[PDB]
């Protein structure tokens, strides 16, 4: 079973450059082509898993209610359009917490470590996503809106 | 002559709030099933898209422009980022009691188009959308999430 482990902020949707928190609806923006390209990937047999660090989620620095509006709308778009994430895995911790689950640690995905490692990938926009791939023993794809975008990924991962 | 789809917004592209028929909060925004992939399919088949919507009392106390703008502009972001493009977004802001010239199924908003009529459609969830189609002299599709939905329309028209 081929899996795609996909980052949220800066990958599925844009990441706010001020505080890196999608905590208002006016900070929610989808990356280009993510919907048709995830549908394409699913049709080729990939299952999808979302994996994301959300520093301080559920605390006064990033209230659960502030995260929920934009996140739930994002998920309603995916689901209604036919994009299904098997799991949405979140680390809510601060870096200083030194938790077991903050990417690039693999705790959140331990159950997948089970899958076809040769044909599974982490997709994310940061060095930490690529390091997660290395820690998982799978391939890493560094999302970039210009140099490795959703259409390119959809093509690359369905090449035969 | 261009094939057009004239598509209603509320209850057709996005869910219609059952409470009060106004998408006036972000938390009332929800996309209809399959609308994105199907509109992309329809665009690839050569249809151009025009949105047309009655927004009762838009820009007054019971529906401020600012309340409409947030959810609408976000809906537009989502469609545009995913490759769905509307040539025009046509809005009637008036109350029914106003008895204006632009309220569907009156044809004012779309006068310019009055187009390959044999292959153009109004798609909407209300009888008035179907009447608009008749007044424009083109085909009408009565969108229903359960019985005549986006995958069905995408299949039929391609
Ligand atoms: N957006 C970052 C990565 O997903 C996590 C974060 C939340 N608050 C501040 N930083
Ligand atoms: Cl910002
Ligand atoms: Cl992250
Ligand atoms: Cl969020
Ligand atoms: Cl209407
Ligand atoms: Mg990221
Ligand atoms: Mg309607
Ligand atoms: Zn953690
Ligand atoms: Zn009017």
């Amino acid at each position: 079973q081929k899996y795609l482990f996909i980052d949220r902020d800066g990958t599925l949707i844009s990441e706010p450059p001020s505080d890196f928190q999608v905590d208002r609806f006016d900070k929610l923006a989808f990356e280009p082509g993510v919907i048709p390209q995830l549908l394409k990937l699913q049709k080729a047999g990939y299952k999808l898993v979302m994996i994301t660090n959300q520093d301080g989620l559920g605390t006064q620095s990033f209230p659960q209610a502030d995260f929920d509006g934009p996140h739930n709308l994002m998920m309603q778009i995916f689901t209604s359009q036919g994009v299904q994430f098997d799991e949405v895995l979140i680390c809510p911790h601060l870096p200083a917490d030194e938790c077991d689950c903050r990417k690039p640690k693999v705790k959140l995905v331990e159950r997948y470590l089970a899958m076809d490692r040769a044909n599974s990938y982490v997709i994310g926009d940061r060095a930490t996503d690529i390091q997660l791939a290395e820690n998982m023993g799978i391939n890493g794809l560094r999302y970039d809106r210009e140099t490795l975008n959703w259409p390119m990924i959809g093509e690359q991962l369905t090449r035969r």
